[PDB]
């Protein structure tokens, strides 16, 4: 249930594994020969953590079937001993000796075992298999055939994602071994009450306050107060939490702030709050959806180079070294589970009897509500104590208008109310072609999240005619009396592509649409968001409509900037991140 | 009917026309007001000969819908005045001190008018509207919706184009004014019989050998014979014909040269020929489809550069400029007609009452077999003293195998035997999808054309999956005991996109496409050419499957060559004329 | 003296430190303020291991001048702590709650310190200050203007380096904490004697065998014998060694390698060898001069598909992770220190008394001499144990051939010669116009490297002319009867600059360029290596002649591919490892 980020404690050890194990792909006569046992024979290299798919040459070796298998040494043994594995994508199997030990599924979360019983004295071998093999019972979701049919699926097999973006997969993010006392502390919850005219409930499960610069505090199931200074975007600032338990210690960052909705106004701190950034990815070359410190770091002096202030974990749960990094520095997050192809209207939609099958069929549909609880409760429970989160994004655009749609996203909205100790908003970001009449999401969802794309995929290249359409359907939405935020909207462009009479694909077409959408939303006193899609370029499947993957970014993959982002940072620039809108 | 491409003889003047001109957008309100009459009021400037979309700036003057006006003062009377406008796109209204003269449907083919009547003294005004409507009457040949529907049809009119290539029009090659004595020379037609172990019969309507270097010879309804050299590909030699009549000169220059079939042999002069080459297209920056004869004399030395030695008029007559410029080189050129767009399966096709239309319904189709004709006829009267053509198409890419394709191109392609004088072969490039036992092509065509797209449209990025059908289709080609010669084959590139792992659209991808083809076009006898598409990037209508245009070139617009331009040039050059398949 | 490459052993635990630490650019009023006592205030964020310098955004920040403050909080002892910082660029000064640690001038290998001592119970301070200051005391060298002299120094202090690359400084490599028993090994050093018609002497200081799969074998200062499988280029095999002590264990991968110079012969186990590789850079986005794992096994994927063998550590030690993979996969690795920048002719050389200055000058020229020894040391009692370093390069490009040449070069070429218990060869690399008879490297290296640009920046564009000079300069080297070796030769090419009348800077000149290169190579005997400069693009500091950064590069510097890259490919690939000239 329960994971804490691992770090250097008085109690606590925290040895790395990252580093060039061996590898090697399944071949299919893998697991009958036992290779978890004996040392990989034949084996390649390959760093850990990271995405194998781009490491190596070769189409056959990017687009590989099946499994994988990581390898490593190890040794070390009177403490509780525990291998968390930060994020395996998507199937993991931990073996040690040749014994297994763990399994999970799930790609973008972590998960830890224990460690002490087996275990030798030293040279004892450690295996680690991943699968890549997505259906319809995995987060994210994989389909029967490309996405983009609006290729034939034949010969041979291989995954067919229902979303647009590449199956990185492997040991994504780090790999790590830390110790803990016998008796050890298992889950933090710190809550907040502020008197705007400054309390912290603190919970603990098997203490004292010390103000950022270090200046020691009060002391002490828990409760805090004292005069404040506020978190607030782009003015960070995060107290520390030294738990003193059972002879353990585990210390935490935490930030003062409060989230509400009062009609049309997303409240940060009670101040009418705007978004202003990116959906984003976890997308380097070559690490792929590997951790990346550097380009976070980096990104975010982008960020605020451009003058934003939000992002969305699209997506997936990103990095908890990102988090707490977005934490430090002041940036706004929409957090987001691997819920994304949860829609079976992609491409052409199954035909198990010679008619096209729903999304939510009971027989032949998506068969993951079971999975995608346990996502909803991870990541809650892992993300729970970070100020940068400001909403749960449950899915990212699935059949939200179809027979099974309510009865589908109702009890996971539930559970993330349930289960977030301060109760904050909560959505899915829905799809083009949805209407404020006909969405899941018009009565369940805190805040209207839309991606749309009037004047790209719908329009282009008439933005004439694409702006009537952006109205109606914008003065539609106004009707919920709950706001409004977009989380895509964007147009591929080619870096270098240019023209004075522009024309898709240019430099200047990209310019051209944002003008003509941000000419909208400002004429709507209920958006409280603009998102642009993409922040840089990334890969994806191979498509006619895809040049080399989605450059529909601001900036390249290399982070680069195209002419469009400095169009955001001037505009950015005299958009404030309160009041704008009042 | 007869049109002799006019020059300085000592009978003949030629005065030019060409430079900037009076030019108006119609606005409706335009015949009416007879702006034929009086010059033009509130006019903008308009360089002749040259495409005036891309002159000026706006979308609303690119994508003008309508007539445009050319006007221009004229002055000089003892000849025959005539005035050739060389090609005007798409349909010609000329009037004259407001008096109409003439009128022209046709876009790509000259024509001329009587001068001596109207005309006045000195300080008369000309005047030319130029439309640039295309529906189902015009070739080529307009829908009602964009051409890649697998944008809305909507609100403002439009052209909307059955072809993957953008409508420049205006008055795109030269317009000049040559005299004649009221007895003149109409036509030229000279024919050729060699004795392989050289006799000229010479026809004129209402005369001299002289040899290249200009060593006068033989003289005397005419008919010649001598001990000739041969015009040959890369090695081209032309005789010179000076006609002496009634006090008229007209010098004509001709080429020795022999084409037929043997079966799966394409013989120039009794030799097993092999076509090396690419389709090309009337398309600079930013004439459009405006002459520009320093971009023929340069791509003639590419492709000499290249080492290739054919290439296909795709799709329209080119210039007389240029027909004769491959004469001079000895490049073997496929004359073509403006016949393409002949497809209502291309987007969604028409729906008349709820149900599609075929191509060739007699009430709700295709209505151009008349103008079909007449175009025909003007192109071969005008393009039949060239040794560098070596065969006409009649049509690209047109419903080839449905209700009605043979009654429609039965009459068209007897046409064409009965008025060239030298029966040379005669064919159509058939559309993906046909098959051997469906092609009206299969038993009409002298040689089979092909335009296949295995591994980018069809089966892209799976190229083992894409040879085996390519493979597939060719074997059931070879049954018919004709040549093969594959017309359009290509991958949309964009200049300096590189991978090592190669994906679609980088130059990587566009190599193996070509080495997985030509790969196969070796493993068969039949196959006597391969034509790349295109020659180099060229401007299309906007869509999502256009990245700027149609980028499928070996070289970029402003001819600056891709990685697979050397490929091509190291192949090519081991690659023989005549006998590498014998 | 000695640094082990710490791993997880049965004794010996490993505590990585890397992480988003907090970060502070000196002002001056830094050490006087004593910041590394109490944590950092107004703290910005930075990732280690990373270069800072392209972590945030500004010219300011880029081009700092001075210190720059890492700060860390730290916590675990009954074992002996130390604290390995595996580079810092440059100076390094490791405080500890305030109390000074240790120091370092070096900036590109690893130092320890011991940690027992000082250290607390938890919540203790760790401080690291950097120093990015170059001048004639430090390796690599900085000079007092920019280097490309054939912008003025002035007002604001600066470094100018004098190396064609750019000044990447903060804590580039990891920071580890292992420990150890209060008897540990300090060091190991395994020896080679093969029988080619198989004894491995073994020294350690304060044992088992153990084949590549894993099979254990023979065990026993020491010594062994056996059957053995060698160590080839392209086919590599790694013995284990686990030294087993007084209770402590560290393991070590050995490989079994013949280097010896037989004339114009380089001998890899008594075979004639050649390189077929690059000069290289740890020069990924954004990590500058930090380590990454993905980029490195990247790179080895794309060298095996570019068909090459060997590569030099261009123009420093690289990462031990580095070193240790280039163990793994194979590759020939040519081993270099950091003494570039040892040559006061680059730009206009410094003028003390009205006059130019030498390069050895006693008083007014380069001090570095005495840190130039330790370095060799440092670096030879580091990468001892790599069958993949078959040479040493005591400095690239210095003025091997003015007054103090060769007194300077003496003693450390020596000092090479006394510390490699194998006796591998040694060299330097040469600037241009050095040639044969005034080279101090005539007769002190084993093998000649040289670096010549003949086509480019002597010469360009007139490439038959250059083809003259490299070949009057080629015959001029063989009189020697040692080997000669390329390890620089390029042209700056712009990915994407494309004619096929080729002019500089385009891919087509950079083919030109090698084509004529490689053909006068071939043309010699004593020629056994050709290496490319530059393997990626890389950032260089600002100027005239330097298109944001060294284009030369055959691929971008996200790895992309240039049409160089498979013009190597092509020859690389019918050129093997053994046997080229015999």
């Amino acid at each position: 249930n329960a994971m804490l980020y691992p770090v250097l404690t008085q109690s606590r050890l925290l040895s790395d594994l990252s580093g060039v194990w061996d590898f090697k792909l399944d071949n299919g006569k893998g697991f009958e020969e036992k290779w978890y046992e004996k040392p990989l024979k034949d084996a390649d290299t390959m760093p850990v953590p990271a995405s194998y798919n781009d490491l190596k040459e070769g189409t056959d070796f990017r687009d590989h079937y099946g499994w994988v298998f990581y390898q490593r040494n190890i040794s070390v043994k009177s403490q509780r001993i525990v291998l968390r594995c930060a994020a395996v994508t998507h199937y993991a199997m931990i073996y040690l000796n040749g014994k297994l030990i763990c399994e999970h599924k799930g790609g973008f979360l972590p998960f830890e075992v224990e460690l002490n019983d087996d275990l030798q004295d030293g040279d004892n071998l450690l295996t680690i298999a991943v699968n890549n093999v997505i259906d319809y019972t995995t987060l994210p979701v994989g389909g029967k055939a490309n996405m983009m049919s609006g290729a034939g699926a034949s010969d041979k097999p291989q995954n067919n994602p229902n979303f647009d973006f590449f199956n990185y997969c492997g040991i994504t993010r780090p790999v790590k071994i830390y110790t803990t006392p016998e008796t050890y502390i298992n889950d933090i919850t710190v809550t907040a009450d502020i008197d705007f005219t400054a309390v912290l409930n603190y919970n603990v499960e098997i203490v004292e306050l010390f103000d950022e610069e270090g200046t020691k505090l009060s002391e002490t199931g828990t409760f805090e107060i004292s005069n404040v200074r506020l978190w607030q975007p782009l003015n960070a600032y995060l107290y520390k939490i030294k738990v003193t338990a059972g002879q353990d210690v585990y210390t935490l960052p935490y930030g003062v702030r409060s989230v509400r909705v009062d009609g049309t106004k997303f409240l940060i701190n009670e101040k009418p709050f705007y978004f202003k950034g990116y959906g984003k990815h976890e997308d380097t070359f070559p690490n792929g959806r590997g951790i990346n410190l550097p380009m976070n770091t980096k990104d975010i002096s982008i960020m605020k180079w451009q003058h934003a202030n939000s992002f969305r974990t699209s997506h997936y749960p990103y990095s908890e070294e990102m988090m707490r990094l977005c934490d430090e520095e002041g940036i706004v997050v929409i957090d987001e589970t691997t819920a994304v192809g949860v829609n079976l209207q992609f491409g052409g939609g199954a035909n198990f009897g010679g008619e096209r099958i729903g999304t939510f069929d009971k027989e032949h549909g998506v068969q993951t509500q079971e999975h995608h609880k346990d996502v909803i409760r991870d990541l809650i429970s892992r993300d729970k104590n970070h100020a940068c989160v400001v909403m749960w994004s449950i899915a990212n655009e699935p059949d939200s208008a179809a027979e099974g749609a309510y009865d589908y996203f109702k009890p996971l909205y539930d559970l993330a109310r349930e289960l977030d100790p301060q109760k904050r908003p909560c959505t899915l970001v829905s799809v083009q072609g949805t209407t404020a009449d006909t969405d899941c999401s018009s009565q369940l969802s805190d805040v209207i999240c839309l991606n749309r794309y009037y004047g790209w995929y719908f329009g282009g290249p008439d933005l004439e005619v694409s702006e009537i359409g952006l109205r109606k359907e914008l003065s539609d939405w106004g009707k919920l009396g709950k706001p409004v935020m977009f989380t895509e909207y964007g147009a591929d462009t080619v870096s270098g592509l240019h023209d004075t009479t522009s024309v898709m694909y240019t430099e200047e077409y990209q310019v051209e649409y944002y003008e003509m959408n941000n000419k909208v939303f400002d004429e709507f006193d209920f958006v409280v968001g603009e998102q642009a899609w993409n922040f840089a370029d990334f890969a994806t499947s191979q498509s006619l409509l895809r040049v080399q993957g989605n450059k529909k970014g601001l900036f390249t993959r290399d982070r680069k900037p195209k002419m469009v982002a400095h169009y955001f940072r001037n505009r950015w620039s005299t958009i404030p991140e309160f009041g704008y809108k009042t």
